[PDB]
């Protein structure tokens, strides 16, 4: 193979290191590898001799640690320049250096050393990523089944503790530069490193799940710049409504990032998340405004033509969630969302509610059925409206804490169905003695005790049903045990309106006081999977996404039959990419001088 | 005229209002008081959320049950005054039921029962989910968040005052 | 950047001004209230002649202002004195 023949010799030290450290009694690194299930070329498709002496080969390794990331985590590494013949070019003794002590780098994870993995950090380069990776790779390598077993209990403890550490000294490094600039710290988070398949570091901290990286008010700075279409002119709401409702009255107007220069100014605003999610608030409200109006007024004995608008409507939306479904992410990623079921219930909704309008026109009762059906469409559609309030601060930790409270809601009607349906059967018998069983007895059970709860006490239908002919209003009645529906009346708004509802209150002021902050720093998480899911999305809104689909079928042109996509990326300057090394050395080196210099300065020390 | 005495006393009840809420602004003068005009205007951005978590669950069950109730009716203003009037009173209480049991024209002696369309009595079910969402959790929600808001700048609220 | 650390520490002395000026006020107050009301009183001649307590609301420090002894000295402000 020509995998292991382009392989340097530090390759075959590090291989050699494997293998020494393999040798040891009850070592993990050799259950690692026994259920790795994996090639000697890093491919899952689970020779013997090469599976044997060779098995602990460096790219082995360095693919069963981008599997060990994530799912879509990917490294890359160019041997090439550890050729003789590029020993002329400038750097690229830097980059042998850097490539080298990154390769032993994560070997010194993978031996669990942490004082190695500090200096191959302090002379590695890009440091920040490094540092988040490996802090994801240790604190998942910790809770792992190859490190089950007694004898490996406290490398599975203490190097956890280690991969934390390494996680307070990534948050630093955003510290020292958020001590120095945040412009340079900006320039720093937007640059793509090359031997991670040109990811940006704020993608490489949510594949890396790091919610104490993503919750620092400098990666919301970066998150709040990769808004608004790094433009630092429009960012208020209602500024951005003003500027997409008049466009060529505000942005010449506008501050900046001829006609081409003016052009490139638009196309820079409309290729903003933000433009793209106030687009899809937008026709999302005229959506729900339009079928507002369809719902309330009447339905004609033909087919209208707000029908076909709402079926061109929901056949655009169809095709934008299938398209999200089966072309995009795949069917068990888009089942894992609540706001794809969602949609995936307001489309059958809509479709089973137009084939029953559809079924037979000219029947009123069939408009009766397609109208009570289109009633849940309403209040669906209408919920979802409620799935843009996200990108707000001041709501999506409130919709968060929501979705947490909701177990002591569910608490609550498990509490209270107890009561209700005692309540119910007993007060229900009790104030119709000789009558026989049918539907309206279980609705009288299920019925008022409900509205008792909420308020309404009925008491004068009590006093009607009862057949009391007092002027006192439980007296004179015909059945002696007929007025005690009073006293179980009394019991059970005792029991529901002064004991449940305010042991909610009691549950709501625990649940917020606890889980606020994480609901916060799950805020901070859904804002930058918010602002990945408009930065992906399509340019046009939803009535014209289907013809922006069919520009999408226009890219099919170019895939295999014109076979003409020409496609290109911005590369960054060397100069710029050689001050940023500089600025991460620097803060670097002024973070662990100043973290040595606490360490030493604590009481304990 | 008559009728422009009537645009008189419609236009200067709002003098009422704004001349007996600006009789608030000497509050700031008491010990007791002042504080509890800066922490209520700290919590009125929690109030604007409760505003804006129920304007959701108000206008969709309002254009469902106002629909659901009147299947053959064209659109005029009342069908709009319908949707925006009687869903918001059912959340401060008034549950309007006799008068939902005779628009929804039911002849039982069931509250809904015996009814004219199959499908008119789903609006308790709607009612019941609504007051569910509503009286039981958006305004505790306000409970939670009053009391998170009020922990968080009571002392705040005070050096403010001074 | 490189007016880095003297944006930032001496934010920290200004914090140690502010620290500072209450603990004078403090030791007014540990000496005689009746001097520290004459004291706060007193219009300085080199700042067009202004109290302090106006310095004070012009300074926005709202830890001098929180202060029971400037509070007393306002509440004599109230009343006519
Ligand atoms: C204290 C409780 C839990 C124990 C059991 C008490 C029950 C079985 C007893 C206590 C008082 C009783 C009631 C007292 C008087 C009357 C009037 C009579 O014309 C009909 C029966 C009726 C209405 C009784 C029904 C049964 C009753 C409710
Ligand atoms: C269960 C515990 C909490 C206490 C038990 C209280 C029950 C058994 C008592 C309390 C008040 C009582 C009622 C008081 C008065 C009357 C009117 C009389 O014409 C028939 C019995 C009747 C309707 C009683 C039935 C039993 C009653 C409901
Ligand atoms: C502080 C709280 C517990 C107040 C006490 C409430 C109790 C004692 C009151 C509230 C409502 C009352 C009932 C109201 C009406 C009737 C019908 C009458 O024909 C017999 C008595 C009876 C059944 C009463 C019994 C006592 C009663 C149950
Ligand atoms: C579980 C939900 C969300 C999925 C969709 C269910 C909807 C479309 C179905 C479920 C039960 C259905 C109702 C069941 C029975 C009747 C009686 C019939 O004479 C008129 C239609 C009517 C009133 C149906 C209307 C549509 C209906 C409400
Ligand atoms: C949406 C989730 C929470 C559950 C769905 C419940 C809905 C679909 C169910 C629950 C109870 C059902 C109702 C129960 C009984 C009747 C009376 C019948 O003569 C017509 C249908 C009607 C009016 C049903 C319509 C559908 C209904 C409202
Ligand atoms: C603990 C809580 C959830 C109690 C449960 C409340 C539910 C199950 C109850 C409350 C009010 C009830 C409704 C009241 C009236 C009617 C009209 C009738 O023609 C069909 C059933 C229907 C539509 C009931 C269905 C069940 C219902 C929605």
């Amino acid at each position: 193979i020509t995998a292991l023949d382009e392989l340097p010799s530090f390759a075959l030290a590090i291989e050699e290191l494997y293998k020494r450290e393999a040798k040891k009694p009850h070592s993990h690194v050799q259950r690692l590898v026994s259920l790795s299930n994996t090639d000697v070329l890093g491919r899952h498709y689970r020779g013997r001799d090469l599976a044997n002496t060779r098995a602990y080969n460096v790219l082995r390794m360095d693919q069963i640690f981008a599997r060990l990331v994530s799912k879509d985590f990917s490294v890359n590494r160019d041997f090439t320049i550890y050729d003789s013949k590029y020993d002329k070019v400038p750097g690229i003794q830097f980059r042998r250096t850097a490539q080298a002590s990154h390769m032993l780098f994560l070997w010194a994870i993978c031996l669990d050393r942490f004082r190695m993995a500090r200096h191959f950090w302090l002379i590695g380069d890009q440091s920040i990523i490094n540092a988040l990776v490996a802090s994801r790779i240790l604190e998942r390598l910790s809770t792992h089944r190859a490190l089950q077993g007694p004898h490996l209990a406290e490398e599975r403890a203490k190097m956890q503790h280690n991969a934390k550490k390494f996680e307070e000294l990534a948050v630093g490094v955003l510290g020292e530069c958020h001590g120095s600039d945040s412009h340079m710290a900006s320039e720093m988070l937007h640059s793509k490193n090359d031997m991670f398949n040109k990811k940006n570091a704020i993608n490489i901290a949510y594949d890396a799940k790091s919610l104490a990286f993503l919750s620092h008010p400098a990666t919301q700075s970066v998150i709040n710049a990769d808004w608004y279409g790094h433009l630092k002119s429009v960012t208020s709401f209602w500024a951005v409504l003003f500027a997409f409702f008049f466009p060529f009255f505000v942005l010449p107007f506008i501050n900046f990032s001829g006609a081409h220069r003016l052009r490139r100014k638009f196309a820079k605003f409309y290729s903003a998340p933000y433009t793209r999610f106030i687009s899809d608030l937008l026709s999302h409200f005229v959506l729900c405004v339009v079928t507002s109006y369809f719902v309330l007024d009447k339905l004609e004995d033909t087919i209208s033509a707000i029908e076909w608008i709402l079926l061109v409507w929901f056949v655009a939306l169809l095709l934008e969630e299938l398209r999200q479904m089966i072309f995009c992410d795949g069917i068990a990623e888009y089942i894992s969302d609540t706001w794809n079921r969602l949609d995936l219930i307001m489309i059958t909704l809509f479709f089973v509610g137009f084939f029953t309008h559809a079924s037979d026109p000219s029947n009123q009762d069939s408009k009766v059925v397609s109208k009570g059906i289109h009633a849940f469409l309403v209040v669906v559609l209408w919920l979802r409206f409620m799935r843009y309030y996200a990108l707000s601060k001041n709501l999506g930790p409130k919709l968060i804490m929501m979705m947490e409270m909701m177990k002591d809601v569910s608490t609550f009607v498990f509490l209270l169905l107890i009561f209700l349906i005692g309540y119910g059967v007993a007060a229900q018998s009790l104030l119709s003695p000789d009558e026989d069983f049918s539907s309206r007895t279980f609705i009288g059970v299920l019925f008022r005790p409900y509205f008792q709860i909420y308020g309404e006490l009925f008491l004068d239908d009590l006093n009607s049903e009862a057949n009391c002919l007092g002027d006192t209003p439980f007296t004179e009645c015909s059945r002696e045990t007929v007025r005690m529906v009073p006293f179980f009346l009394a019991v059970y708004i005792l029991g529901s309106n002064v004991l449940l509802v305010n042991l909610l209150i009691a549950m709501f002021n625990d649940t917020y006081m606890k889980v606020q902050e994480a609901a916060e720093d799950l805020w901070r998480k859904q804002n930058y999977e918010l602002c990945a899911e408009y930065k992906d999305r399509p340019f046009l809104p939803a009535p014209f996404i289907l013809l922006a689909h069919v520009h999408m079928l226009f890219m099919r042109l170019l895939r295999l039959c014109g076979v003409h996509t020409q496609e290109h990326e911005k590369i960054q300057d060397d100069e710029t990419k050689r001050k940023i090394t500089t600025f991460e050395e620097l803060n670097t080196d002024k973070f662990l001088r100043r973290w040595e210099r606490e360490r030493q300065e604590m009481l304990e020390a």
